[PDB]
């Protein structure tokens, strides 16, 4: 709901540079080549908060609590630097139909999301409290994420991004299997949302 703005401007996304013919507002017709596209650039992103975050940013928040606030990005980069990996052989693979074993099969990272949204929505709110306590660190955020985002969505705003991602993958799936008069995709592509879908229930039942 609130995430989908994120990945907009925290994405070369929302603005849209109008050519002689042919504009992102196609994206509509484009939106498997989106789901890899916007994922690409995003790992970009995604893999900063790797080395180019929890390093500097451990010059102030202690380790101990460093484990909570960015939680288990280190794992999460892989979620998507790979799911990238296997959707370029999937597209251009013999039948991009099954890309669905590509969606079938992740539940096991996918389902990170739910653990990650636990400690995550515990974390992004630490540092609500963490900038505003600590100056040092506020100021930190704010050149720390210039890598990233001159702070405009960092990690606060960055950990809550994927919270949408599990969302929309089945939700933007379907836009696909409603839009796509294929022999077996039309149908495969279907068996994708079942599971995708699953997790939409999942991800967003944790305990309570």
């Amino acid at each position: 709901m609130k995430g989908d703005e994120i990945y907009e401007d925290l994405m070369r996304l929302e603005s849209v540079p109008t050519p002689p013919k042919m504009t992102e507002y196609d994206k509509r017709c484009c939106c498997l080549r989106e789901i890899q596209q916007t994922e690409e650039k995003y790992t970009d992103t995604l893999g900063s908060i790797q080395q180019h975050f929890m390093k500097p940013l451990q010059r102030f928040l202690k380790p101990q609590d460093m484990e909570t606030i960015f939680v288990n990005i280190e794992e999460l980069f892989s979620v998507h630097t790979h799911f990238l990996k296997e959707l370029k052989d999937a597209l251009a693979g013999p039948g991009a139909t099954t890309l669905y074993q590509v969606f079938i099969k992740y539940k096991e990272r996918f389902l990170v999301y739910g653990r990650y949204c636990s400690q995550v929505e515990s974390a992004s709110k630490h540092l609500d409290q963490v900038a505003t306590a600590r100056e040092d660190v506020q100021m930190k955020l704010e050149e720390c994420s210039q890598r990233a985002n001159n702070g405009r969505f960092t990690l606060r705003d960055l950990l809550m991004v994927p919270m949408q991602r599990v969302l929309k993958y089945h939700l933007l799936l379907q836009e696909l299997v409603k839009h796509t008069q294929d022999a077996t995709e039309k149908e495969n592509l279907r068996l994708a949302l079942d599971a995708m879908r699953d997790l939409a229930q999942c991800v967003n039942e944790v305990k309570r």
